[PDB]
Parts: structure tokens; C-alpha cells; sequence
């Protein structure tokens, strides 16, 4: 009746200079962590742009799912956020390569430019954006869906690792979903209107409707 099933879990170490970024911002006293929403609303964003690129020269990609949007959805139960947009998506390589293990160019730029005295609200402009999730998160679960690909589970509590698995959870339509499992200390984020006042105040702008999902 009930077949177990089987399912293998990958585990990588992020790259030093990463693992080093994490730590540094997992611990930060840093007085502004609410932007990590902004970075994570325009991560969002460059994930639509690029569907919306590919529809231009192939229109049936859109076919899991026409509306390009961000939504925002907060669980006091088990003390998450989410965000979830209906962007390109990523692929097992995307998420093992561009999301932990090679190098970028930035990471080393930002930290170096954080001891010259920059401000943290500035990661994204090292393209390190998403590792800002830390600030409020003490761990943080991708799903992600890719046209022509199975929807992944990266997860990790930035212990120096992260993991890999065909995800075996809720499937979701073409996107990406990033959830944040926010520190015991970090649950303002949780309230309709803290999330409303900081998407107010850093993402006002966005190329893409943002909906903020209640109850
Ligand atoms: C965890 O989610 C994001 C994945 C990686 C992000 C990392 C490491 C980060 O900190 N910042 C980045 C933000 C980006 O927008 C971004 N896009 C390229 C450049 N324009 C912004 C100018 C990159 C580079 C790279 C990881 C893109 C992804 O590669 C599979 C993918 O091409 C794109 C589509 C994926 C994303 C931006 C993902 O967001 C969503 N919502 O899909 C960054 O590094």
C-alpha cells in the first residue's frame, strides 16, 4: 500500500570567501536588516525579466504560467517568510553552481569594501544580494521550478553547507520560492504592517506586481 521511497541528498561546502560573507552576516548587529526583502523582491525580479526575455522568441514558456508576479506570504506557525515569484526558475546546476560553490567576484568586493567602511545595504551591489536572507533567517529553504526541469530543494542554516534534492514537498508552478525561517528575534517580519512598510519603503518601484497574501 505504502511503498517507501527513496530519495539521495546532496551536500556541498560553500565557496571560502561565501561561507565566510555568511558568517558575517548571520552574526552582524547591523541596525537595518529589513532590506533583506528588498534585495530578495529584486532577485525575484531578474528571474521575471529573464522568462519574459525567453517569451519574447518563445511564447510557450509561459504555458506554466502566464502572469509574471511576486508573492509574499508570512506563516506565524511555523515563523516564515516567503517569497515566491513565478520567474525563470533555476535548474539542479544553477542552484549547486550560481548558488553556493563557485566564486564571485563580489563576495571578496563586498566584504573588503565593508572594512573600507561600506554599508551593508550595499551587498547587492556586489550581486550578493541573496545571502542578506541571513540577517533575519536562521535558515533558508529555495524551491525552485525550471520549465523543462524537476523542482529542487536547496536548504541550508549556513553551518559552512548546503543541500541539493529533487524536492519530494508541494509542487510548485515555474518559479522560485524562498523561504525564511526567521530567527526568534526577527519575527516582526511575520506582521502585515511591517512587511507592508518595508516593501513601501525599498521596493516601491518593481517592474512586476508584488501581493501580499494574509491569513
Ligand atoms: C536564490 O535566488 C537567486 C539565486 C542566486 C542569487 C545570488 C547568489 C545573489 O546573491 N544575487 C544575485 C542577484 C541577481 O539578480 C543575479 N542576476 C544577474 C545580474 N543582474 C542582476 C544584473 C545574480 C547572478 C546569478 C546567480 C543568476 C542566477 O543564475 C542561475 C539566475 O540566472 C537568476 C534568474 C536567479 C536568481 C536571481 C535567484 O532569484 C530568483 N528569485 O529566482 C545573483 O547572484
Amino acid at each position: 500500500d505504502q511503498p517507501m521511497e527513496e530519495e539521495e541528498v546532496e551536500t556541498f561546502a560553500f565557496q571560502a570567501e561565501i561561507a565566510q560573507l555568511m558568517s558575517l552576516i548571520i552574526n552582524t548587529f547591523y541596525s537595518n536588516k529589513e532590506i533583506f526583502l528588498r534585495e530578495l523582491i529584486s532577485n525575484s525580479s531578474d528571474a521575471l525579466d529573464k522568462i519574459r526575455y525567453e517569451s519574447l522568441t518563445d511564447p510557450s514558456k509561459l504555458d506554466s504560467g502566464k502572469e509574471l508576479h511576486i508573492n509574499l506570504i508570512p506563516n506565524k506557525q511555523d515563523r516564515t517568510l516567503t517569497i515566491v515569484d513565478t520567474g525563470i526558475g533555476m535548474t539542479k546546476a544553477d542552484l549547486i553552481n550560481n548558488l553556493g560553490t563557485i566564486a564571485k567576484s563580489g563576495t571578496k568586493a563586498f566584504m573588503e569594501a565593508l572594512q573600507a567602511g561600506a554599508d551593508i545595504s550595499m551587498i547587492g551591489q556586489f550581486g550578493v544580494g541573496f545571502y542578506s536572507a541571513y540577517l533575519v533567517a536562521e535558515k533558508v529553504t529555495v524551491i525552485t521550478k525550471h520549465n523543462d526541469d524537476e523542482q529542487y530543494a536547496w536548504e541550508s542554516s549556513a553551518g559552512g553547507s548546503f543541500t541539493v534534492r529533487t524536492d519530494t514537498g508541494e509542487p510548485m508552478g515555474r518559479g522560485t520560492k524562498v523561504i525564511l525561517h526567521l530567527k526568534e528575534d526577527q519575527t516582526e517580519y511575520l506582521e502585515e504592517r511591517r512587511i507592508k512598510e518595508i516593501v513601501k519603503k525599498h521596493s516601491q518601484f518593481i517592474g512586476y506586481p508584488i501581493t501580499l497574501f494574509v491569513e
